[PDB]
């Protein structure tokens, strides 16, 4: 398929970009770049997932993350992504509620629960912790042989690091990333071969978690993520729904996300040699490049809202019961706000403004420790390899919110 040629020929009207088969080939730079110029706040009227609107500019998208009360995230509403199926009880779905899928007043009582994770004391404790652990992996990683760098790092090191923070016992890590990975998909993806499937493996991810909750309960506070949620006053009515919502989450959130920005990072290094090189001269390059491997690789491609209320949005008439779609791949692609955004810049200046883990009340919790992985992952290539070789057919995940590796051939060089 060429997506450039359809992308200049068919009518505007008849642009859909949630299509799954898109993000597998990526695509979706034709349709974005054709949307931001002509038509940035678009309506679809067909899709699988019924119709909504598409914000595909920097700004634009600022706008709507932000505003909450107009822009609702909430479970009763639909929840935070496009696809129904992946947090509804519908088609063959199951609900599951959590904090990211509530607004306001609630979402604040239960984020607060989990916000000591990132305490200032506790993200020095996990850097000294990760920074060993790290060094432990890449030293085993064969030089001139190929392998699956997402297998061997990206999956190790981020099961590793999730562990960590769930005190998950590590030696059935390999769970997390099964957990993982099922619940943002559907049958016939390659993972399950049944709704049914999924919902077995999510009774066995509860139960499991479960017996962890009721250790934690029944010893003093920790600074994990299950311990805290065992010792607070305002988890202790949670439903069996409710948990198991909040524990998707977690999983999620920390997993697919960093697992996504371990993989850009050697496709970044292989496409840009010579950024890799900068970096490996001059180490206060690391403030600078980790958060534009977030901006390029962009893990989360988009996040959705439904409006609660009739609104007139860059002149046009979005009705309330919507579905409005923030595209943060196309905004971190915005050349009004970021200059030659389709390449990977180890020195970019504010390189820190991107749209990667969103703006407003629901930014993401986590990013100080995906971004302190990163820095470690980077500070250990930087001192042990020449070069990042990609050797064969990288392969995508076929998602339109997860934006990221199943293989990645690589070959080391030092
Ligand atoms: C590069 C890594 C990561 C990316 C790209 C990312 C992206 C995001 C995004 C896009 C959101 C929602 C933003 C919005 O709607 O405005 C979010 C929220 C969240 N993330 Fe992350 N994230 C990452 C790492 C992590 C990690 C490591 C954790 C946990 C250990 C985590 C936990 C969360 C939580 C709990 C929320 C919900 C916050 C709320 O609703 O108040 N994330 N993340």
């Amino acid at each position: 398929i060429d997506d450039a040629e359809i992308a200049r020929s068919i009518a505007l009207e008849d642009i859909d970009v949630s299509k799954p088969e898109l993000f597998e080939r990526d695509g979706l730079h034709p349709y974005f770049e054709r949307l931001r110029r002509e038509d940035p706040v678009h309506y679809c009227k067909a899709s699988e997932y019924g119709p909504y609107w598409s914000i595909t500019k920097f700004s634009d998208i600022v706008a709507i993350d932000t505003n909450h009360k107009v822009f609702s995230s909430d479970h009763t509403n639909g929840s935070f992504v496009l696809d129904d199926t992946t947090l509804n009880a519908v088609d063959g779905g199951i609900y599951l509620p959590n904090f990211l899928g509530m607004d306001p007043p609630k979402h604040d009582v239960h984020r607060m629960v989990v916000s000591p994770i990132v305490a200032p004391q506790n993200l020095l404790r996990f850097e000294a912790t990760i920074r060993e652990r790290t060094k432990r992996v890449l030293s085993e990683l064969p030089i001139g042989e190929e392998f699956n760098w997402v297998d061997r790092v990206s999956i190790e090191l981020t099961t590793m690091m999730l562990a960590t923070l769930l005190d998950f016992p590590f030696d059935d890590r390999r769970k997390l990333t099964r957990w993982s990975d099922i619940i943002t998909t559907r049958p016939g993806y390659g993972l399950v071969d049944s709704w049914e499937q999924r919902e077995s493996e999510l009774m066995e991810c509860l139960a499991y978690f479960q017996r962890l909750y009721a250790e934690r309960q029944a010893m003093p506070p920790k600074p994990d993520l299950i311990s805290m949620l065992a010792h607070s006053p305002e988890m202790q009515d949670l439903t069996p729904t409710d948990f198991l919502g909040t524990l998707a989450l977690l999983i999620v959130g920390g997993n697919d996300t960093t697992r996504s920005s371990m993989s850009g990072s050697a496709m970044a290094c292989h496409l840009y040699p010579q950024e890799f090189d900068k970096v490996r001269n001059n180490r206060a390059l690391l403030a600078s490049v980790i958060p534009e491997v977030v901006r390029w690789q962009t893990p989360i491609a988009h996040m959705r809202r439904t409006a609660l209320e009739d609104v007139e949005f860059r002149g046009k008439q979005i009705r309330k019961g919507d579905k409005v779609v923030m595209w943060y791949l196309s905004g971190n692609r915005d050349d009004e706000v970021i200059d030659r955004p389709m390449d990977f810049i180890a020195d970019r200046p504010r390189a820190r403004h991107h749209l990667s883990f969103g703006f407003g009340i629901h930014r993401c919790l986590g990013n100080r420790l995906a971004e302190l992985q990163l820095k470690i992952l980077w500070e250990e290539m930087c001192e042990r390899y020449s070069r990042i070789e990609v050797c064969g057919e990288p392969v995508r995940v076929p998602s339109n919110l997860v934006h990221g590796y199943i293989d990645i051939p690589v070959r080391l060089h030092a």
